[PDB]
Parts: C-alpha cells; structure tokens; sequence
C-alpha cells in the first residue's frame, strides 16, 4: 500500500531554526530552492551564513551548560524522545515523502516505502541505545577504584548532502542526541525542506530549545563556518572527498574537534560464473541506477567473470532499456531527473568521457525529457580499468561493465581505488565468498545483494572514501568522550 | 618434530595437595591407578573423601578472604601467575605428555603435539583476561551513580574427566584464577597423576596456598562431597549426562550453588552431496576416532547424502582399516587403548547391540590385542535413527553412517535427540552452510571441519549436552558474581 | 497528579491464557482471590495444573518452531512489539493500578506512580535491547572464521510472585521476549488478576499466538509442572529461598533445564556516625516498611552506629508510629494490608518470637484494624545477631534496629547470613562507603539511598539469595543460548 | 632491589631501523644526542629525513600485504611476540634504565622502577588483548547475516615525545601491535636510543622484518613526511599543541589518515579543606615534579582551599627545599635536569615571566648546577588565572599555588582552560568528590592521588589537549578499520 500523494505539497518551514523557533537571516537573504522534474522554483529560504551559525553554536553550547534540561535529562527520557519524534515523522509520512520528492526528485513510492521507512527505523534503533552505552569498571593495578564514564562529546556541527535529505537527517541525529550531544546542522542547499519540517516535529516532540539547530545556506559559507567555529567540539560530514579534505584542514587549523567524514566511492560489484545470473543482474542494476545513481556507495565497477560476460551484458543492456523515467510522482516511474542543473551537466559530461576514451556505449547516453534534468539509463561495456569512468564517481545513471578471468586477479582491480566505501560479491560458492570478503578493502561488503543498509549494522569508508563509521553500535563512538575516573581506596580486593 | 618419550616417566605427585603441600587422606587409604596398555598399576594414589573435601574448602575459602594475600593481588599479577604456570609446563611438556599417555593410553605424539600444545594455548589466553573482564558504568534514571563489579563468585568445585585429563584441568582453571576465584578440584581416578604434577607446578608458579587444591578420589565420594559442600559457591562438572543430574540436584538439596554442566553428546557430521571428498572422508573418520573416540563432541552419525553414499562408505573403511592400533608411544601408532576395563567392556557391548539390532558391520568389531584394553577402529553402515548405536554414546572407537536424501529431512533427523553439543556440515555451497549452521541445534557447529578447538570460542551443550559455556570470554560468566553499587549524588548530569 | 480510582474495578480476565484465547483449567475447577483489605472474594480464577501446563507449552513449542512468524520477525520487531504493548499498559494505567490495589493491597498511588511506572520503563529498556545484543566474530587461530550466535534459550517457564505482580511480569517478560523466547508463566493465587488482564493487551499488541502464555493456579501444582516439565529449556522462579531448592531440584531431575533463582534476604542498612540524620531516618523506614514490608530486598537489619543510636531510634519510631495505614484506595494512606491470612499470622507470629527473645518493643506490635490484613507498623530495639527476628526474612512492617561500634565489625555482622541481596550504607566519607561498598557480600549496595530500581542495572543474590541477575545487559544473559559456527576458510588474514 | 647501574652505558644501536636491519640515512648525516647532566654529546644517530620515511614506509606496506607472514599469524601468536619483547626487555632492564637515564636525565631509580615497570605491564597488557578484540554478529532485519570484522587500519605513523622515552614507545607499540598493524615509528631527537635498543629487542623477538620501522631523525623533517605520506593510514602524535595542529592539517592534505594526538595541559589539582593534609601536600608535590616537571599531565595549578592555604604552603616549600637535585645516577637525587638547553632556557624564561607579572616566589627560582641543564625546585604563591604562569605549560619543576574560597569557584576556574588532560581532587567528602569528578572537564580525575596510569585504564585529553584515548581496551579503537559483511540467507530465524 502507499497511499495517494499530494502533488503539491504545501511549504510550512523555510527559514533557519535556533531555540526552537524560526529565524530570518541576519543578512535577510533568501535563495530558491528548485524542483528537479519541472526545473521551477519551489519556494525560497533562508540563507544562513557566519553569523547565523554563530547564534546557533551558542544556543547550543547554552542547552549543553552542566545542569541544563537537556545534561540532567535522563538518559532513558532522550530515547522516549526519540521514539516521539519517529511517532510524528510516522504521523506526517505522506506528507513528508512527497515533500522529498518535490525537492528531490526522487520517484514518490521510493520515499514513501524506502527512505522514510529508513528514517524511522534509524531513530528507534538508536532510541533504544542512549540509556545502554555503558563505560567500565576496571581492575587498575593498585589501591585504586578505575572508572570510565562515556559523556556527551558536546557542540556537533553536522553537514549533511541531498542524496538523501531525511534519512542523512536522521543517521546524524539518532546516535548524536542518543547520546546526549547538541547540534548544529547544515542541510543541502538542494534540498533544505524536509529537514526544516523535522525541525517543527523536534519541537513538537519536546526537545529543550537549542538542542537541535538548523542552517540552511551554502557550503562555503554556512558549512565552512561550522568546521571552522572554535566553539563546535566535533564535526560530522557526509559529501564529496575533495570537501572532506576542506573539513579535516578547517578542523586542524581551528580548534582540533574531532571529525568524521563520509565520502565517496567507487564501489566493486563482482560477478562470479557460478552467480544466480537473474538475480545478479537485476541486483546490479539495483546497485548502479538506485536513487538516480546518486548513491555513495553505488556498484559503479559491475565485474563479470568472462564465461558469462555476453550474457550478463544482453540481459543488463535489456534492463536499463526497461526501466523507466519519468515524472516521480507517477506510480510507473522507476527514476525521477537528477537532483539540480550542476549534476545534469556533470553527468552529460562523464558520458562523453566515456564515449571519447572509447567506451562501448550499450544504451542511452543522452537526455531523457526535455524539462527537469532526466537522464537516460546509460551502459558503458568494455569498460578498462585506466578509463577514467572507471575511476571517478559519476553519481548518475551511468553503469560500468568490465570483464575478468580469475579470482585472484578480480580482487587486485577491485582493490586498486583510492575509495573503499562498498563493495559486493556474487557466487554460490561458501568458499569464494570468503574469500572475497576478507580480501576487498571496503567498509561494506554484500554477499549476494546490495545497498542492504540496517541501522544496526555500520556503514563507512575504508581509504578515501571516509572515517569512522555511522550506524549499529559504532555510530555512537564518535559522539562519546571519555573520562576515566582513578579514585584512592583503602585496600583494594577483587 | 616430537622429542623423544620417556616410556616409563617416574610419579612424582600422588597424593592430596592442599595449602601448596601434599597430604595422606585421613583413612590412609589409596587407589590404584592402571595403564591402560598393559593393565598394569602404575602407582597408589590418596584416596579422598568427605574430610579431605572438607580440608580442601576450609583451606580454599581461607584463601579468598577479604584482605588475603590472593584478593588484593592485582589483577594483572594474577595474569603474570599464569603465564608462569604455563612457562613451567612448557618446561616440563615432555614428562607431561608421557605421564598423560601412561596413565590415559593415548599416543604420545597426540599427548604431546595437541592436548600439551592445547593446554598451553589455553592458560595463555586466559592469563589476558585476567585484568580485562569489566564491569559497567550504567546510566541509570535520577540523581545517581550506578555501577557493576565483577567480583568472583568464591569457592569454586571443578569435577573433571579423564578423557584429556590436563586439557579439562586448564580449561577450567584457566577462567576460574583470572577471575580470582578459590579451586578445589576433583580429579579422574582413571587419570589423576598428569593434575597433580600440576599441582606442583602451580606452587612453583608462586600461587598463595589454597588458591588451588586438589583431592583425587572416586565420585560417590569426593565429587560427591563437592556437590553437596555447604560453603562452595559453584560447582563445574565434566561428565556423564547421567552424572550431570546428581550435580545439579546436589546443589539444590544443599545451598544453592551455581551448576554448569559439560556433558556427553550424539553429534551429526552432515555430508552433503557436494562436499570436497577426500576432505569428507578425512575429516569424518577423525570426528569419530580422534582420542580413541573418547571425545564429548565425537561425530558418532555421520549423515551422508545418497548419491555420494556408497562411495563415502567405502573410502570411510579403507581409512578404518588403515589406523594403526598399537603401543602409544610407538610413533606410527593412531589409536591407543581405551582408557580401562569398564569403558572397554561397555564398547564391546555396544558393538554386540550394533550386530543384534542389524546395522552393518563393515569392519572391526573386535579386540584389538591380547593385552591391554584395545579395540578395533569399527564401522557400522545402514544405521538407523531408531538404533540403540544411533542414540547412545559409546565413547569408543565405533563410527554410524546413515544415508538421508534431502536438507530438510537431515536437518529433522539431527536435531531429533537430546543431546546438543556439536555438529557439522560439509559442503561447497554458501547457502547450505549458512541454512544448516542456524537450524542445528547444538554449541558448536564446524562447516568443512570438526573438533577445531581455539580457546577464543566457547564451547558447550543445548538440551541435555549441558548448559553454560567454557572457552572465550564467555567461559568468565560462570566465575563472576556481578554486584551493582548504587550511589546518590548531588546532581547526576550526562 | 493522580487521577482518581475507580475503587471496584471490573475484571474482564480470569482463565487460563494459551495461544491468544482464554480457557477454561481442563478439570474446570475454580479457585478464589481475595482483596485483602477486606477479607471478601472478588472473583474465581482458573486452577491450571499439570494438563493445563502442558498445553501451554505444546503451545510455545508451537510458537519457537523454526521458520514460524516469530522466529522470522526481525529483531527491532519484537522491539516495536514491546514498545507497543508498554502503550497499551500505559493507555489502561489508571485501570491497572486499581486493580493491583484490589487484588494487592498495595495504596493506589504507589500503585499507579510506582509499580506503573517501572513497568512501563522496564518493558520500554528492553524494547531496545531487542536488536542490540550482538553475538561475536572471534579471531581463533588456524585458517577458519569463528563467531557466535545469540539464540533464544527457547521455551521459558517463569513464575512470579505476589509483592510486585505487575512489575515482577515486566522484569520476566522483558527481555524474555526481547531475546526471541517464549514463555509460559504461572502467576502468585494471591494476585492472579493484573497479569491476566496484560495477557490481554498482549493479543491486543499484535504477539503470535503461543508467544506468551499464562497459567494461574497453585504452587505444587501448576508450579511444579513448570519446573519438571520435560520440554521447558529454562526455568525462572521468584520467590522463597525454600521454594527455589525445589525448582533446582526439580531441574536436575527431570531434562536440566536452565535455572536462575530470585530469593529471600535479610538486607542489612548500616547507618554510619556521619551520616545525614534525617535522611538516614527517613531512608531507613522506606527501606523497611515500603510495599507493607513485603520486599525481596527490605532493610530489616538497621545497623546503627553507637554514638547516634539513641537519637536515630527516637526518630525511627516517631516516623513508625505516624505511618499510616488504613484502606489503600485513600490518597492519605500509607500501608495497607498484607497480601493474605496466612502472611498475617506469619507476621503477628515473628512479632510474638521478638518479644519473647527479649528484643525492646518501641511501637506498634498488633493488629490495625478489625477486617483486612493490617498490621500495625512495629519497631525492635536492641536486637541482637542471634535473635530470630535479625535471622529470618519476616516480609512485614517489623524493623530491626541493632547497634554497633566499629566499620570492620559491622561489615562482619551484616554478612554472617547465608542472604545477600542486598545493602545499603549511609555515610558522608568517601572512604567508608568504598570501604563497604567492596566488604558487603551482596548483590546491590546502596549509599546513601535505598530501594532504588532501575531497568539499567542489575539485581539478584548472593549465596541463597538466588543466582543470576534481572534488569539491566545481564538480565538477557539467561534467556541466551550461545552457538559458535567455525568454517573452514582458503587462508586467514587480520 | 634495585641493581648497581653502569653510569657510562655504551650504545649499540644508532641507526635507521627498517625490515629489521640498520641503515645509514640515505643523506649519511648524523646528529648529536646530549647527556644532559653534563651538556656532552653520548654519540651521534642516524639523521632520518623523507627519503628514509619513504623506505620505512614500502617496507611497512610490504609486511601487511595480504598472505604476509604478519597478516596471517595467528593473533594469540601476536600475543606470543608481545610477551617475548617483553621478556627481553625485562632480561636488559638495568641497561635499558641506565641508559634511559643517560640520554634524558631522570633519576636511574625512577627509571628501573617506574619507567620499565610500566614499559613490561604496558606490553604484557596489550599482548593480552591480541585474540580478543572481538567484532560482531548483528541481529540486521531482512533475511540476511552480518557481521563485522575487526581488522588493522594498516601502516601506521607513530611520534613519540622525550619526556618518557621508552614508556611513550610502549604506549603506541602496544596496541598497534596487538592489533596486527604495522609501524613507522619517529623517536624523538633529544632521546632516540633507548628506542633503537628496543628494535633489537624486536628483531630478536621475531617480529617479521617491516613489522616495525623507526626513523630517528628531526620534526620537520621526518616527522612531517610521516604525516603527509601518501600511503601511511594512521597517524598517532604526542607532542606540543601546537604541532599537532601541523599534525590534523597534513591528513586532512594528504589522504585522509587517521588522526589522533595527545597534546599538552594545564592541569589542575584542588585541595578541599577537608582533604588529608600530609597526604595532599606529599602528593601535590609528587604531581607537579615527577619527571622534571615534564609530564603532560603534571598538576601546574595547585589550587588550595583558603581555610588551609598558609599551612600546605609552609608545608609545600618545605618540601621544595628538601627536593634533591643532582645527578641522576646518585641513589639520593630526587630531580635530575632538564632534557636539553632549549628546554633549559625556556623554564628560566618562565620563571622570569612569573616574578614579573608579580606572583609571589617562595623558594627556589634558577639554575640548581653551572654544569648540565638542572633548575632549582621553584613554588610560586598567591598565583592568579590571567598569569602566563597559570595558562601556559612550563614542562619544568615550577609549582604554581592559587587560592579559592567555594567548590562551585574551583569548578569554573579549574574548567576556564582550552586544556584538559587531567585533574584531581583531594577531599574526604563523598558528594564533593562525585561533584568534582562529574563536573571536570578533563580526560582523567585522580581523586586523593595522583599521576595513576594503569595499562588497564585509558588516558587522553579534552578540548585542545588532545583527542582519542591510549591505553585500556580504548586504545585499540584509533588502530582498528570496522568492515561489515552482509549476506543474503534463505531464511533468517532468531
Ligand atoms: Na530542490
Ligand atoms: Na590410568
Ligand atoms: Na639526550
């Protein structure tokens, strides 16, 4: 079931959020946000910059004051919390998944049934954790009592991209208020709204004011003053890995908080002989096209082993043809436009790459529609590994399809990347499997499936492609500071 | 390489050791114990009883005494004690291994390259946990500081068998001393004298007096005095199932000690019709035979798939009537004796029941020498599920094969009994293993292996295989009592 | 902030719960329950026995059948469940907590504050516990991957007592549920009805069929049949410390299903020279007379330093006799009446032995009223060690002040019991309550503080006090079964 | 007992240590190490810069290669290795001590007793935890299993300061080691040959040859290549703030290693009124001075409650006068000098500092020898916030006392630092200590001591005094990369 959407969804949040209320710039600047499908402007938003993070780190820092609401809070009442605000997302769902669409661009039934469903998954998943991240009791050497105890890390700057605005949202601010953080979040300038209408839902919910603040605004101003900010303990970025690098120099040359980054990729997706074929190319498909392509970790290395290459090729070529784009709120699309004007022209760009540098072009290659930014599902086959579609990320509808012979060889060529976000393994075989598991340097490695996320398992890049990791138990490290407590006792006994 | 035995090691150690010296019972009485490859008494040994257990605990919980020499030890001293014990048995591993083959009968090449080699690894991993099993800081609701400590649960009965007799005497000194418990064992009569050389090592390692006691004797009478003692705290048992019920009814009619339980099994070797063969095979006849199929977690049904049956049977019978049954320190020896006259007779009898009841024999089934208590490596094909060979655990070297047809149908077959402690599965395929791994119902299941041991991973029964779990962190739960502190403060902040 | 009492709530439920429908007890026999306040019947409730028990566990065998709905339910799904049905008891809160005054005789304001309360916080702390309990990837040596499972123990028999009714269900179900099991759970005659009505809002959850069932009826009887029964895996009992000898026994006698115990103590409460005076009185007399005095954990040894017993007792007995008791319905009350005739005549029989002992009678000491169970809250002074009334557990308002001069002999008085639930120490000096905290031979040790729960962290006994822990990562340890899967692997790396 | 020294060690090891033999640096330049008790040159070391690192580096990449001997040893034989270079450095203890004081100037006893005790416990600990840091199975939704692997985040960089020569090698070694990563180590310039001894040790041990590399040579130089290296995974700094800034910078413009540093401090140590006073004032003493004033960590804000003000002052300069001065070799001499003119000139440069902005000198204030870089023990009283002497680290025997009325004063003032390594409290009170120790913002709270390191407990800093943890099970996070691997099941069951 997914019920009707509303094709016009109505705009009630649209400026900066500090201390539970709406703000106007300082500047009084605005920008318009676009919709992808009709290239029209949706409305406009506040455009927050330097000083209007300013005010938002410090209401931040204030709500994080010892003996606050918020720090005297139990921790058992921050997940009753968390699950409130699950329960409004789930409350307003349709409306939301079609906010997301508008702004996106990205197929309704795919919002509704996909990312929203994510979102409340990720929350009462780490609703669940904040009264359970135990320190330790630890037997010291001495007349000593040793103790840690896992406090808040404090003022987390957040910079979140459009790919995915709601569920980005909330892989940022489960494990951050699970723990008793504070932040201040950037959202895309793509895609501002769905993350402004949670902000009205954080309030209605019942967090104490400036716990969670929100800046909509550009990188280079609004972001850059977050990694910047002398009073931000630890930043979280999830974008590209040139802006990555920005960050972790902004961190070193300001105050030394801590960082972690979610990158890029260029994720392997090995196809063995012995493979399921339907189920390996429908998975591969999946893998490269989900979410208009604009996915981190998108299987945009398809590897086929060359006994079954021609067949893999025939019937992946059949696929893309099939797949349908279109407008994103009709029940038959499979993919909306790509998200703004900048990535159309960027991905029109990587397939005349593809095709000068004498990729076999198996399919599309060109514009789909004439308003909006759609793109034609594109096949590249033949494709080598110096090709330069082979090495950078394209993030849009455009799928890779090289050729292998051996196991040993397949896990070099994987393996020779600068990312290593995800990467997948197809075979029958437990000890191929194994094999190829332990050996791909990747944060993420599927077996015999694809962009399987749960919030109980991690996510995060190996080389490039990031650091630390964000869900399951480990999301929660990188929001925690330890303190050990070392107290003199009379006689120590075990 | 094996350096070379000494056939005929001189005893050392045969008496009660207690408070790190060695005593007479009070009776003065003593017991044989025998060769079992020549049925010849090797030595007398003090035969203990009630007020020998008694001395024992008297002497173990003085030991444990708040501000004891062996409670305010560090933890990580603690650790230093036991990898010292271990540099002693390295020492000594030749004279270790010959005694154990003297007095158990198995090949000294076994003794020494395996269960000493076992022994070592095990006291070694377990001397790094010493100083790292901590306990919680947990953030409770309200105005507190709440905390757990792992303290040990006290005096600790361990009841072991004679079947890897320093083996079984390390996996359960091991967890108890990290944690900083108080012993009194209870050795096999069958093979007392490899514990009680250790017994000597561990005075020489420096452990306080009465951190570990010993009391050879018989089991209505010592063990049982263990079971019943009103100031143990905790009792282990390696043992028969039938044993198994004493103990745990013992501690209820007394005071309530914690029970785990190490009991016997009917494990199923699972081959299906795509396994690597020539591994199957090997790896079958080893599941049965290792230790003289004197194993807890022996593969004694081997399921194998009907189209590879009859071949699986065959190469299976050439292998049995390959191993070589002999003088265990001959070095081309595989099987030593069983491990005396009453296990000798209960295997003839079973193997007469085999014959009765129409499985069949395909080799062996006799006698195996005219002196000592050897047995011929037996196979019985065609076996039944409704077969007493199919049901009871011989604990000797008698191997089942039984023929199935589908996955669904062994699955059933091997998980109808009550006994749980092991099972395996071979297979080349990645989603046989995983669909068998899960629906079997037992501690252990090896895929493509069997009786792989690490100290790392824990080991233990479903149903009435036991309860609890040795090895691993998880052989630590067992000796620790958890206490929780609770402390009110002026103002409790996250 | 109470809402008012419907005083003679209606009872929808009171049969036996099996397989989400309601049944007559096979015999159709009926036994009554009474409300305590008054000595009348308020209704007839099912008298499950063995055939009863028996079905119910045919039932949850049923249930945990591999691949049935709630073996296949993903973890966070028996979260929501949980979540769901914590909405359900806090929909019917008003209802609930009148009834457990009526079938109890608890006052309604504790009712609905207190026992509601950590209901509602102890299902909502394991809701998240659901998919967090991770098994391990465990780095044996050797070419092979080695992990664990954490499997359900699978059918869970539980069986709870009267004191806390609803919130003993809460701390059973919990994280019996959480981990996957099912249940059958036989509830106290005295106060049957509350559970039933739960059993209720279970179906109404949306629970599978055979996933919870409940059994009320007699302890020989229908308890029994849960201890012995052949296909229960585990078995958890609260209750008398006589009672749990013949669960352990019945336990080794029957199929050695998994045992924890939750028992009887004689908690001591020791009041340093230092401590804050009016707090301490205060403390002492919730630590004692809370729930009518019938509390597992009761402070009924008050230890009280010399230089301040004289002024601690004048307090003591002000705050006794201005306690006051009288019919639980009336916001001004403070006790009400003990559970049943025969814990009354109990009660005023451990009063008679006091005063014959020659321990001081200060206050109170008989009856408080002409109809119903009350006893009038009773204060001894100058109790000694040896005296019955500083033995055994009288689960009354009856308080035991004893005086003392020194840390070191307090600590040897308050642990010379074969009890150890619990403690408690107030004192300003850091290092007296280390001091004690560390001394104290108990499962919780209070400073400066008494009776406080919390679903984060743990409580049971030690030495025959119980065994195991409830509440908090350890309560889930009981209704795990670990299975280790090693597979053979090409060639292992880190 | 401590043995005789050789006051006049020899060197044996001066060179680049890479694949486990000695290099010239490509340059063949040499630089000078320093006694500084005397001002002479020991001998001249190989002066690593780029090229060097880069050679370290392939060999460190060679190592780890998957197959390798490193990647496929057992992990407990990692702990095996980690034992034996304990053992040997344990076999050249008095040596190791000796020259330890040579080169750095602390007192020989401290050395044998302090220094290399926790050099042994540091390794002995960490070998412990090679086989035991486990990774997860995880209960994801959906039919799928997964799990995470635990792995070596790679090559890692590691630069260690002088103040602690061979603990601060230990420290980073450790768990690196323990963890199957591979090291490329710089040692610094003023203390490089305690270290290089060490790497014999390693050699000799069996380490595989690559395992561990270092490279003595300059900051700028070497240092700097190690962090900016292209291939280098993880950077691991101790030194100055200042310097690691230039640390987080070179990741962030390199390729996104993994940063974390332990920096410096200013930490404060709080007297309360109700504090011990012998104790307090022994301890504070012990806090400030230990190690020539040249800990991280050292207690340079001695904050005294006013009531006991004048009293510790008179007695904390009593016991500044009584501090021996003089050559470490001598059994009497409690100080030795500074670790090098630099450092030498900048204390006396403090020193003038604080006479001039007026803080009161109460004993000691310049050059203690003419000879060697030894200062005077020096206490400055009635210290202020705003001086430079209570804001910057002085690294020297240079005590600063302050005054303070209320707890809530010392809170705010100890807290208003950009540092926060470490604090302490000395006080009786119970609540003042939880108060305090809740509400410092520092990585470590010693409560009545000082200066406590166990390798069981984690140490680091907040804000600018670092970020990450060392020691305890903490400190294997920075040198583990987390792969999750999910694969489709056929049927996912609890
Ligand atoms: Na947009
Ligand atoms: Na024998
Ligand atoms: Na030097």
């Amino acid at each position: 079931a997914v019920p009707a959407p509303n094709q016009q969804p109505e705009v009630f949040c649209n400026q900066i959020f500090i201390n539970n209320e709406w703000h106007d710039a300082v500047s009084r600047k605005t920008f318009p946000t676009v919709n992808p499908s009709t290239g029209e402007v949706i409305c406009q938003v506040a455009e927050g910059d330097k000083e209007d993070v300013d005010k938002a780190v410090k209401a931040a820092r204030a709500a994080f004051q010892l003996g606050s609401p918020w720090r005297r809070m139990d921790a058992s009442h921050r997940g009753r919390l968390l699950n409130r605000l699950a329960d409004l997302i789930e409350r307003d769902r349709t409306y939301l998944a079609a906010l997301e669409t508008l702004d996106n661009g990205k197929p309704y039934v795919i919002s509704y049934l996909v990312d929203l469903d994510m979102v409340l998954k990720c929350l009462r998943y780490y609703a669940g954790w904040a009264d359970k991240y135990h320190g330790k009791t630890i037997p010291i050497d001495g007349d000593f009592f040793s103790y840690t105890r896992h406090e808040p890390v404090g003022v987390c700057g957040q910079i979140i991209p459009w790919n995915f605005p709601l569920l980005m949202q909330a892989w940022k601010l489960g494990p951050a208020l699970a723990t008793g953080n504070v932040v201040v979040m950037k959202v895309a300038e793509q895609t501002p709204l769905t993350a402004l209408y949670v902000a009205n839902l954080i309030k209605e919910a019942g967090f104490p004011p400036g716990v969670v603040n929100i800046v909509p605004g550009f990188g280079p101003t609004a972001g850059a003053a977050i990694a910047s900010h002398e009073d931000v303990d630890k930043v979280a970025f999830t974008g590209s890995t040139e802006i990555g690098r920005v960050i972790q120099v902004a961190a070193g040359s300001s105050n030394l908080k801590r960082v972690t980054l979610e990158l890029g990729g260029k994720s392997p997706n090995i196809i063995m002989s012995d493979a399921d074929m339907d189920w390996a190319v429908e998975q591969a498909h999946f893998a490269l096209f989900f979410n208009q392509g604009q996915c981190c970790c998108a299987g945009s290395r398809t590897f086929v082993q060359e006994d079954i290459y021609d067949e893999f090729v025939e019937r992946s070529v059949a696929r893309a043809k099939s797949r349908v784009v279109g407008n994103p709120f009709d029940s038959k699309t499979e993919q909306g436009p790509q998200v703004d004007e900048t990535q159309f022209k960027k991905i029109l760009g990587y397939i005349n790459t593809g095709k000068q540098e004498g990729a076999k072009l198996l399919c599309g290659g060109g514009i789909a529609a004439d308003r909006g930014y759609f793109i034609q599902p594109t096949v590249f086959g033949d494709v080598q590994d110096g090709m330069t579609i082979a090495k950078e990320e394209i993030f849009g509808p455009v799928m890779q399809i090289l050729k292998f012979k051996t196991i040993e060889e397949v896990v070099g060529r994987a393996n020779n990347s600068t990312y290593g976000l995800a990467a997948a393994v197809f075979t029958k075989d437990l000890d191929k499997a194994n094999y190829l598991s332990q050996a791909l340097q990747a944060g993420t490695v599927w077996v015999n499936c694809y962009d399987v996320f749960g919030a109980q398992s991690p996510f995060g890049g190996y080389k490039m492609s990031g650091s630390g990791r964000e869900l399951g138990e480990y999301g929660l490290q990188a929001y925690t500071e330890v303190k050990t407590v070392t107290v003199k006792v009379p006689q120590k006994n075990s």
